[PDB]
C-alpha cells in the first residue's frame, strides 16, 4: 500500500537466541571497545531489510561446516587430505560467484576441532576426529579446496560423500576471532566481503551476542562474538522489511516485568551499538529481549547503560 | 479485533530448513505408511497454534544435546561417567515438571556419538569422543542423570561444566528411531508425552522431513524423520495463530514457476499427511515451498501425488 511493512524483531529471550557465526546458543550479552580490532565477521551479516551479507545462510547447525569429497592424500603428508567442497545442500560451489567463500564457510583464523563423517555410495560408513586449519595458505574454500587433518592414518575413504561438523576449537593458540582466513590462499585478496562495522557516535560501543566454545585441550576461554543472532536473520530474510532511517532504537524489556531494562541502536548494516565504557559482559533476565521502539539516527544520544 | 489473525508458514524451501528430531539440515522429504510402527517423536512437536509439547524446545543446534556435571566414574566400569543433566541454558531441569524429560533429550532409541566437551572453572579443557545409550536402563534424563561412555579413561574431570555436541550414531544395531527411550529408567513409564500421529484418513499417509544423518561406523543409511522442520516450530511459537479447523490445506509450490507441484494436510496437532500409496522418497524444486491454502477438514479429499 501507500504505507511500509512496520519493522519486527521476533520475539527470543537470551536462552532462545543461535550464535551466527558457530553452532552454538547465546550465552550471555557482551560489549567492548574496538579500538586497536577491525570488525568484519563475515557469518551473522544480514541488512535490516534482509539481504543477507558475506557467507551468510539461513541453516544454524551448518555454520562452520564443509561438505564435499575428498579427492586425494596430501603430498608428502601423512593424516592430511584433500577435501573438494560444495554448498551446504550438496550442489557444486560456483567459485566466480561474487562472495568471500561457500556460505557457511568460518569466517575466524584458528584450528577447528570436529568430526569428519563419510557415507560411501556403498553405505559404508565411518567418522573420525578431525582438525581445520583455517589459517593455512592451503586453506582455499574460495578456490573450492581445504585441506583436513585426522588422527587415523588410513580409514578415510576417496571420492565419497564427506561432511565436517565443528565442535569447537582444537587449541588456543593462533586463534584470532576477528582476523579473517584467506579465503583464496596465501598472496590472494579476499573479495565480496561484507564490510567492517565501528560505532560511529563518539562514546559508543559494539553490544556483541556472545558464546563460550568448546576447546579440546588447553586453559582458555575462546568465545565467539556475533552481530545477529542466527534467529534474528532469518526473520529479517522472511520479513524483508524496508528500513525507514539508518538506525532502528531498540528496548531490551522484560515482559512480566514490563519494564525496559536499557537501550540500544539496531544499525541498518546489521549490528548493534550502546553507550557504555570499557568491556563488560552483560547479563540479562531470562524473560528479557529486545523490542524495536522506533526509528531514529546516528546523532540519537542513547542513554547509559 | 473481531477477526483471527491468519495463518502462516515461513517462506523456506527445502535447503532451508533443519530437522526437528537432530541439528542437521533436511535432505529430503519422504512419505511411507506406518502399518506396525507407532510414530510418537518427542522432538518437532507443536500444535499449529505454537503449542510446544513433549520435549521440544527453540534451539536447533540443541537437540540431542546434553549439558551438566559429571559427578563419579561409573561403579564397577572404566571409560563410563555418571552426568547430573541440567537444562540446555545451564538451569536446573526441575524433574518434576511434566515433561517426559528435560527439553532436547533425544526422543529415540540406540547408541548416540558425539563429543564430550568440559571448560573446567579455572578454564582447563578438552574435548573428548563420547557415547551415549539411549536405550540402557541406565539412561535416566527424567530423574536427571544418564551414563556416557568414552575412550578416554582417565581424562574426565569430576564436577565441572559439561556439554555433550551430538554427531550422529555410533553403531546401526539397536538404532530405531521411533522407539522412545525410557526417560526414567528401566520399569518406569514415561510421562507427559505429546500423543502418537497416524492418518486419519483412509488412504494417506504421513508426510515427513527426513536427514540422514551420519554413522560412526558400518553399513547402513539411518535416517531421522521429523512432522515438523524447526523453524516451522520457532515460527509457530512466533505467531501462536489460532487454528480455524482441525487441518490446514498447504500446497507446496515453486515461486518463480507458480505451480503447485502437490497439496497435503497440515494438521492441528502438528504433522502433514498427504494421498500417496506405499513408501517412496520425494525430490522437490530447491525454490519450492510450502504455501498455506485455506483450512478444511479431515474429510477433504485430497488430490493423488
Amino acid at each position: 500500500g501507500p504505507g511500509s511493512k512496520p519493522f519486527t524483531l521476533p520475539i527470543l529471550t537470551i536462552g532462545e537466541l543461535t550464535n551466527s557465526r558457530f553452532p552454538v546458543p547465546i550465552d550471555e550479552l557482551y560489549t567492548s571497545p574496538n579500538e586497536s580490532l577491525v570488525v568484519q565477521p563475515q557469518n551473522g551479516r544480514c541488512a535490516l531489510d534482509g539481504e543477507l551479507q558475506g557467507t551468510t545462510q539461513l541453516l544454524p547447525t551448518a555454520i562452520c561446516s564443509f561438505r564435499g569429497r575428498i579427492n586425494q592424500k596430501v603430498s608428502g603428508e601423512n593424516h592430511v587430505w584433500n577435501m573438494q567442497v560444495t554448498n551446504i545442500n550438496g550442489t557444486p560451489f560456483d567459485p566466480t560467484e561474487d562472495v568471500p567463500a561457500p556460505l557457511g564457510t568460518p569466517d575466524f583464523s584458528g584450528k577447528l576441532f570436529g568430526v569428519l563423517s563419510q557415507r560411501d555410495h556403498d553405505n559404508a560408513c565411518r567418522s573420525h576426529d578431525a582438525v581445520i586449519a583455517t589459517n593455512s595458505a592451503k586453506f582455499t574454500p574460495k578456490l573450492g579446496a581445504i585441506q583436513i587433518g585426522t588422527w587415523e592414518e588410513d580409514d578415510v575413504h576417496i571420492n565419497q560423500p564427506t561432511k565436517f561438523t565443528p565442535v569447537g576449537l582444537f587449541e588456543d593458540g593462533g586463534f584470532n576471532q576477528w582476523t579473517l582466513p584467506n579465503y583464496s590462499g596465501a598472496l590472494t585478496l579476499n573479495m565480496g566481503l561484507a564490510p567492517p562495522v565501528a560505532p560511529t557516535f563518539p562514546g559508543e560501543q559494539i553490544l556483541f551476542f556472545r558464546s563460550h566454545i568448546p576447546l579440546k585441550g588447553g586453559v582458555a576461554d575462546p568465545v565467539i562474538d556475533c552481530l545477529l543472532p542466527q534467529e534474528w536473520i532469518q526473520h529479517l530474510y522472511q520479513e524483508s522489511a524496508p528500513s525507514q532511517s539508518d538506525v532502528a532504537l531498540i528496548r531490551f524489556t522484560n515482559p512480566d516485568t514490563g519494564r525496559v531494562l536499557f537501550e540500544a541502536k539496531l544499525h541498518r548494516s546489521g549490528y548493534i551499538t550502546v553507550a557504555n565504557t570499557g568491556s563488560r559482559p552483560i547479563v540479562v533476565p531470562a524473560n528479557g529481549y529486545f523490542r524495536f521502539d522506533s526509528w531514529v539516527n546516528q546523532f540519537y544520544s542513547l542513554a547509559p547503560m
